[PDB]
């Protein structure tokens, strides 16, 4: 009972839930100075992360806004001057660093704080839309999408745009990626939800797939393509995902490309 | 005990201690899966916080590159096209943004060169160096340096470089932005060290006191605070007593 309850602490800590144990001041006898100074340790953890990942979100608010100011001055030379090549550089480079930016937000909301207005919501009431604009996404490239098993309406409890943010990113990614088919499946259990995503395109080395959901991932044969973001998106999903007390994995697809797993728990 | 060694094990890594794997796998058969589940604890957290620090020492990186290409357009639209107004914003926001990443390129040369593992030092032994450096500093400018109490072999955890560099950039400013004089005292108690740098130069009003640890307003003194909030810390500006500013830095002792 005691050791169950401090593994089951270590192993909730080790996946990213820096959050109190109350479980461990209850704990008979003597393992209350060892749980006590357990949920002591997850405090000061939390007050070490926060500092790092605070900064984050400062340099990210602060680059965020001159950049909206820089993207409103190329609309307005677009009124007075035409279609111009150096345009077309100034405009790219603009939405680049838009990008980046914006992602450096987004996982500066995620991990960083608690502040994370959470709602209960269900499976195929958030994904449904998600699902219908990326069919539309593969139908456009000329390539497939099948949806092995649809999202029910399973409960779950977080931040919908997150989670919406999560599954999109990992379906557009495998558009990308794919060379003519991609394939989605949902599956549920007593205790959570499960989605997996196939791809028919280039397969990701076991050393790669391990460090694919690395902030600035360098991607062997992907980095040539040049066509994409920063590779913050895989970081997103990965931390959006575990503070939503779910998990990650990057496997071998049986379609021949890359296979994700996403795994998210059931409300209660 | 086993849960004696389950709360000094917690109770170390609490102190920022994950450079460590203890001994809990040696014992009775049902604490050794929580004592190895604490040590993939602690190898998980260690492998969370250098993979945080490497996304600030990176974003500098990733943001220059296309911002040099964007300042390279601007630049061939001055050659094809004259001196529009339009470009004139473009422009004025871009030299906004190059300054901050220029700053923030600084600040992942100073994360590349201070990242280290973090370990167990004595306050004089880490920072008489930095005194003494800032102490010939001081006399070259023709200013003056009071160490009114010095650090003493008081135990702390953490990187060595980081802290090294804290007092280093908040002893340097206050010599750089003193007229005459700066004063550094140091102060322990049974929880930690208290270190106080003044000088005698012009004040900082209370509005910009508060938002002085802001990053941009060449790391800027957000490093300070967010290093030393890491480190279990925290820091304050006040208004000094000689007649400028007062920095304050508070850093926990270390305990076995
Ligand atoms: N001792 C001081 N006396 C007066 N002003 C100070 C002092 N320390 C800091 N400041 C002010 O705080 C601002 C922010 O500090 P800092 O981050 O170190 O900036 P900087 O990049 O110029 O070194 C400085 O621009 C300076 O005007």
């Amino acid at each position: 009972k005691p050791a169950r309850k401090l593994k089951n602490a270590a192993d909730e800590v080790a996946q990213g839930n820096l959050r109190q144990h109350p479980e461990l001041e209850a704990g008979p006898q003597e393992f209350l100075a060892a749980g006590a100074s357990f949920n002591q340790m997850v405090t000061a953890l939390e007050r070490m992360m926060t500092s790092q990942q605070r900064l984050l979100s400062d340099i990210s608010h602060e680059l965020r806004t001159p950049l909206t100011r820089l993207q409103l001055g190329t609309a307005l030379l677009r009124r007075r001057s035409g279609e111009s090549k150096e345009l077309e550089r100034i405009e790219t480079e603009a939405q680049r660093l838009d990008s980046m930016i914006n992602d450096l937000l987004v996982m500066s909301r995620n991990q960083q704080k608690n502040a994370l207005v959470s709602e209960t919501i269900k499976a195929n009431q958030l994904w449904s839309e998600v699902l219908d604009n990326a069919a539309f996404e593969a139908e456009q490239m000329g390539k497939s999408l099948t949806v092995n098993f649809p999202p029910g309406p399973w409960p779950l409890y977080g931040n919908p745009n997150a989670l919406e943010s999560a599954l999109e990113n990992i379906v557009r990614n495998a558009l990308r990626y794919s060379h003519t088919k991609i394939e989605v499946g949902f599956a549920v259990d007593k205790d959570g939800i499960t989605i997996t995503v196939d791809d028919d395109g280039p397969g990701v080395s076991p050393e790669d797939r391990e460090q694919i959901f690395r902030p600035f991932y360098r991607t062997d044969e992907a980095r040539d393509r040049e066509s994409g973001g920063t590779g913050l998106g895989l970081a997103i999903v990965e931390t959006a995902i575990q503070q939503h007390r779910g998990w990650v994995k990057a496997e071998d697809s049986p379609l021949g490309g890359l296979r994700l797993v996403i795994w998210l728990p059931l409300y209660k």
